[PDB]
């Protein structure tokens, strides 16, 4: 299977030193996906936020360290359940090829324990999408159950046929918080995308 | 794992011979958020209904995965115009510490219908609902060859912290209109609940 390059795929940029420290800017190489205006221009302690978090072996939020490297990404939404969806996305240089099976793998984290006076109990869910152009080709929404303080790996698969209308369009990836529970933060790590031949 | 009743789950109503209806299958509702499916339908409008699929069908390598009949969802509009399909609200309600398994066969109709080729596919999406909310979904994780049905599984665990407990379960079977020929079929809808370890 051939690995397709992804920018800051492990959220290892930026490098952090302080255990359980969290940035508050979009991870480099990723874009804030925010179709419903849930992530404000000015981010404070009490707003929706995304960024990266140093998750080591003695994390207050996870039983084991980051699935990959030191860092995971997080998408937190402060608004009420049902207000919309937001996350991270990235357009790749790779393009959709026919007779090709695409496998998009991502680790999803459900932070647990305690944060800023209040429990991290609960989980907003997740959605992971493979795109070509602005089309969602394939997606998984909440097929995996993720325990508090745990990470689980989800897989999104798609085969492009010779008749596909999206051949040659740039691939993309979206990591989404669908805001379907509180505490409404969901973490991501170790984004991988492979292509391999498929007979159709 | 206890089975959760669905109305006309295999699309066996109405009984057919030789072979298709153009009205919403009984037990199900047209899902049409983007207004692509008229109340008044013809041969050539966007459409849904039930199809008799025997062992020597023009459209499939094999007979219906279950019984005699399958459901179809056909959209006449251009690729990217929106989504539509079939949905059903169940009597059962979402329950905590429970794993739900939604199983549906997806079909890629092949061959030809009265001279018109069925080559190509619009994709699919299957959704498990509570009230108005999509709890869990699969869009196009499976590849379905022309003239084939494949089984997809959508799973969801409802925790004690879920905000949708007590809301009526539902099922949506969607044509996302990502290709032509823009017909996709479904059969043998199943839903079970079983105890989960949260
Ligand atoms: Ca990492
Ligand atoms: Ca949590
Ligand atoms: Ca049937
Ligand atoms: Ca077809
Ligand atoms: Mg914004
Ligand atoms: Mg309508």
């Amino acid at each position: 299977a051939v690995s397709i390059p992804i920018k800051n795929a492990g959220f290892e940029e930026p490098s952090l030193t302080v255990e359980d420290y969290y940035t508050i800017d979009t991870p480099p190489g990723w874009i804030t996906y925010d179709p419903n205006g849930l992530v404000p221009a000015k981010r404070t302690r009490i707003t929706s936020n995304n960024g990266v978090g140093y998750t080591g072996p003695n994390s207050a939020y996870y039983n084991h360290k980051a699935p990959e490297g030191r860092n995971v990404a997080y998408v937190y939404l402060a608004q009420e359940i049902g207000s919309g969806i937001a996350g991270l996305e990235q357009t790749l240089d790779a393009v959709l090829k026919p007779n090709t099976k695409y496998t998009l793998t991502v680790d999803i984290g459900n932070s647990g324990g305690s944060f800023q006076g209040f429990p991290l109990d609960g989980f907003p869910g997740y959605r992971v999408e493979l795109l070509a152009g602005d089309t969602v080709l394939a997606a998984d929404q909440n097929n995996l159950y993720i325990k508090e303080k745990d990470f689980k790996t989800t897989t999104v698969t798609f085969i492009a046929t010779p008749e596909s209308p999206y051949l040659g369009q740039h691939l993309g990836i979206r990591l989404i918080n669908p805001l379907q529970g509180k505490f409404s933060g969901v973490d991501f790590d170790n984004v991988r995308l492979t292509a391999e031949p498929a007979e159709t």
